[PDB]
């Protein structure tokens, strides 16, 4: 048969062999119009019905088959594909409707924002005889304004000269380059060189885009999606002004605030994908203790039976019909991957180290599966609770990563609470501490159905954000803290637990594009920010880079190192300090690691203290420079250099081979943190870097 959809697969940065480009037609414009078959074919054709106007084109091959129309007239049309197969069979598909769209200046919609930065005149609004798709709107930026936000981001702090946009995504490695995120925010302030700020806020989980005045040298265009739906379009822009401070609060009373959490998730976290047996697991935290490098918290990704992510590997038990396990319902074999998990845990805690257990949103379907996962997922598409297809059939996964995974509808609190009912027993029986809740960007489609009664062009950036908020809600149900450690979400995130910044290899353009994520991460309210400390993919990092990203990670919210899965071949590719030592031939890292350890817990009353304070002030705290000091035009020519709180300027070394290293330091007197140098402020300062030095500055209070 012939296959084709309008919108196709619908990857947000890419397109099918199946479908129009673009994907709403546009009058005047060309359009691209693709079609697939099942079979081997000779030839296809597609016919397009105007009114008067029969046409008929020999699409080319590229089973893919394609043809343009270079010139898309504005008339309404219908189209139907013909294909001669191998065989001799004629084809034909179902009748689809064209409905070409214009940009018109009429008040199709209104735009309900304040402030005098809106281009009263600039609306254009996308419109066809199905409805209105798209609006087009514009907002000024003065000469001397810069603009941060839009979530975290890779490339630069300053967003200003920038094409981008707002969609949830996953950008395996190099962020920065492609220009993607994880986690981003329809939000941004625009901060002047004379202390004073503005920002806005469009509204809407749908997909936004921004020309952040790249074509136009002085305006912000804001594209916003309308959606699906397509009903009167109003499109709602929050905005605010005073200081920088009170433009993020602005955002935090709308989008949500980051809770308390407990002074544990400020130690070191230990986490490597190939520890997957318990004698791994105690086999590395014994030798932190062992080597003086404390450790408050170890993460365990390969701890299931890889099938339902919600049993340890290698557990006997009576099989249920997809109902929730508790924890007396296993047995676990002397020689199987974990004796004894209740035992580990318990242990660890003794010692005075939480655990975190990696998930996923995601039910596999592999016809490999046994019976228990089976039932598992018959069971969650039984419940209702599944993200669905336009049709009513279940969501299934369009990546290659978990090939056609069933999605949990966690969009209503019934869906939510009936995926982690699942996982309850873990917290309450075995007593794991929190999740690494991985995932979440799976969901594309902008017509798919959730409980809430959203569709995919609104509920899918949102996915994220209901996934964390899930777990986090289990947490507090159990009698604990919401730790849960996620990479992706959207407006609403900063309520939910904690984050890092992905995937990534072992370089220094990644270390300098972690502490710009970190920082716009911080300066949307994300604050409770980490990495894995000199990438977790490819080769163990080389011995400098390891050195300068554990230093710098020592001055960040979360530390942790992390390795990527590897199939367990040689050689062993974990960011342990003892690894990296031993592939690198650099016995001093362990050193190190001991000495920047000695620091970070030095540090754990200054991160709870000042957590605490960003809590009321509504500060970051891994703080870009201009919320405490935009009257000074000189800090955006040094856009890694961070605060951590109110009173630690930090300068971490992102170049190899460097013996020194310049800071600028704003107006006020100031400390280095090691020697106790004073320097005066409103100038650049240099400092020698032995490998046992970050530059790190100390406001110097009053006697
Ligand atoms: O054994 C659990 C799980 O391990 C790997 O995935 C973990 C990986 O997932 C994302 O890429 C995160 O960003 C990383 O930090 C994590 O290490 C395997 O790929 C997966 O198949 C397996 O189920
Ligand atoms: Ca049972
Ligand atoms: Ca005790
Ligand atoms: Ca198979």
């Amino acid at each position: 048969m012939i296959t084709h959809r309008p919108r196709g697969i619908e990857h947000p940065y890419a397109r099918s062999l199946d479908q129009l480009y673009p994907a709403i037609p546009i009058a005047g414009q060309s359009l691209t119009i693709g079609a697939t078959t099942s079979g081997p074919c000779s030839r296809m054709r597609c016919f397009v019905l105007w009114p008067e106007h029969e046409q008929v084109f020999d699409m080319s091959p590229v089973n893919g088959w394609q043809t343009s129309i270079p010139h898309l007239p504005d008339q309404d049309a219908t189209y139907y594909f013909e294909a001669l197969t191998l065989d001799g069979r004629t084809e034909t598909s179902e009748s689809f409707p064209l409905t070409p769209s214009h940009w018109s200046a009429e008040p199709v919609g209104h735009i309900d924002i304040d402030g005098d930065r809106f281009i009263p005149d600039s609306p254009l609004w996308l419109v066809s005889s199905a409805g209105t798709h798209r609006v087009k709107f514009a907002l000024r930026i003065e000469g001397d304004e810069h603009v941060v936000g839009f979530g975290e981001r890779y490339d630069q702090l300053d967003q200003r000269g920038l094409r981008l946009d707002s969609v949830v995504f996953e950008q395996y490695k190099a962020q920065g380059k492609h220009h993607r995120t994880y986690l981003p925010m329809p939000f941004a302030q625009v901060v002047n060189e004379a202390g004073r700020a503005w920002g806005f806020h469009v509204e809407t989980t749908r997909r936004t885009w921004y020309d952040v005045a790249a074509t136009v040298s002085d305006r912000i265009l804001i594209e916003v999606d309308l959606g699906f739906e397509a009903k009167t379009p109003v499109v709602r822009v929050n905005t605010w002004s005073g200081s920088p401070t009170d433009v993020l609060n602005g955002f935090l009373d709308v989008a949500g605030r980051p809770a308390e959490m407990p002074e544990w998730i400020f130690g070191l976290w230990a986490s490597g994908n190939e520890w997957n047996t318990q004698s791994l697991v105690m086999e590395q935290m014994d030798r932190h203790r062992n080597e003086g490098i404390p450790v408050s918290v170890v993460v365990i990704e390969a701890w299931s039976d890889e099938e339902g992510f919600t049993i340890f590997r290698d557990a006997r038990y009576v099989p249920n019909q997809g109902q929730p396990h508790r924890g007396p319902d296993f047995t676990y074999p002397s020689d199987g991957a974990w004796p004894d998990p209740a035992g580990m845990i318990r242990e660890l805690h003794e010692r005075g180290i939480r655990v975190i257990l990696w998930q996923i949103p995601l039910q596999k379907t592999d016809d490999d599966l046994g019976p228990e996962a089976l039932a598992q997922g018959n069971a969650l598409i039984a419940s209702g609770h599944v993200v669905k297809e336009p049709d009513g059939t279940p969501y299934k996964n369009r990546g290659w990563w978990f090939p056609n995974a069933l999605m949990p509808d966690l969009s209503t609190e019934a869906g939510r609470q009936w995926w982690t009912e699942q996982r309850r027993y873990l917290v309450e029986d075995l007593d794991i501490d929190g999740f690494k809740t991985d995932g979440g960007e799976h969901a594309w489609g902008s017509d798919l159905r959730y409980e809430d009664g959203r569709r995919g062009d609104e509920g899918n950036n949102l996915y994220p954000v209901n996934y964390a908020r899930a777990y986090g809600d289990l947490l507090r149900s159990a009698g604990k803290y919401p730790v849960t450690f996620s990479r992706s979400g959207f407006t609403g995130s900063q309520a939910h637990g904690l984050y890092w910044a992905g995937d990534e290899d072992s370089t220094w353009e990644a270390f300098r594009s972690s502490i710009t994520a970190g920082i716009t991460a911080g300066a949307c309210g994300i604050l409770y920010w980490g990495w894995d400390l000199a990438g977790f993919s490819g080769p163990v990092p080389e011995a400098e880079l390891y050195a300068r990203a554990f230093a710098a990670a020592t001055f960040m919210p979360i530390m942790q190192y992390h390795s990527e899965f590897h199939h367990h071949e040689l050689p062993l590719r974990d960011r342990t300090p003892w690894n990296v030592a031993e592939q690198t031939g650099c016995g001093e890292l362990i050193d190190l690691a001991r000495h920047y350890t000695r620091v970070r817990e030095a540090l754990r009353p200054y991160l709870v203290a000042q957590t605490r304070q960003c809590l009321q002030t509504g500060k970051p705290l891994m703080r870009a420079m201009f919320y405490d000091h935009a009257d000074d035009p000189e800090i955006w020519a040094h856009p890694r250099q961070y605060m951590l709180g109110d009173e630690l300027l930090i300068n971490p070394v992102t170049a190899p081979g460097a013996t020194t290293w310049t800071t600028y330091l704003p107006e006020g007197q100031w400390e280095d943190y090691w020697s106790g140098e004073v320097s005066e402020g409103g100038h650049l300062v240099t400092r020698a870097v032995g490998w046992d030095i970050i530059p790190v500055y100390r406001r110097v209070g009053a006697a």
